[PDB]
């Protein structure tokens, strides 16, 4: 897949759309985290803002087949306000640590989505990267080489077992997305 990341304020109204709709399909019609929806298959919520960041994988017929958000620990985030819980400690607000949410790829799918996602936070001055993911997700992202840690202790929501979980933006995470190690 190709990688486009969109950090310059509010979306352009097509890839708003666009994003939504495949944001839908993954979130709520493959993971089934709300009920089905009527009209235009939108998934937002109040984290999807004009500086918001978005990270978005197209295939070869440039369909959206990934996504991804950003955003800065010195601004609200998920983690943060809705499952704070989660944390071993409290929710972090530094320059150097930003949240990355909504991760998704439609294998050598999850790298690519991801080696965009740390380029952009660290080119934004971050460190670290911090979420809620899946285990399973996380086990991806072990078997890929990044140096990803535990923020806190696994928990089965919903029937999903997930985990807060950290990626330090260092030499080995760099080197494993073959990204440029004076990032670091
Ligand atoms: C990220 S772990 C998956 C759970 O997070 C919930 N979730 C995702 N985004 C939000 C949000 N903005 N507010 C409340 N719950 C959310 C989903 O509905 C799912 O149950
Ligand atoms: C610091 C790591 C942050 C990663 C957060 C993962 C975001 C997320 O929404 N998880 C998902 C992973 C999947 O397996 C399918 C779609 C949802």
């Amino acid at each position: 897949m190709q990688t486009f990341v969109h950090e310059a304020g509010r979306l352009p109204a097509h890839i708003a759309a666009e994003l939504g709709s495949y944001r839908y399909r993954v979130f709520v019609e493959q993971l089934g985290w709300q009920l089905p929806s009527e009209d235009e298959k939108m998934e937002r919520d109040q984290y999807d803002r004009d500086d918001t960041v978005y990270v978005l994988g197209r295939d070869a017929n440039g369909e959206i087949c990934g996504c991804a958000r950003l955003l800065p620990t010195t601004r609200p985030y998920l983690l943060q306000e809705v499952f704070p819980h989660l944390l071993a400690d409290e929710a972090p607000r530094s320059a150097h640590v930003w949240e990355l949410s909504r991760f998704a790829a439609t294998a050598w799918s999850v790298r690519p989505m991801l080696a965009a996602a740390v380029e952009c936070a660290a080119r934004r001055g971050a460190r670290q990267l911090i979420g809620v993911t899946f285990c399973s997700m996380e086990r991806m992202f072990r078997r890929i080489g990044v140096h990803a840690h535990r923020a806190g202790a696994p928990v089965s929501i919903d029937g999903r077992m997930v985990v807060a979980c950290w990626i330090d933006i260092d030499a080995q995470t760099l080197a494993a997305l073959d990204l440029d190690p004076a990032l670091c």
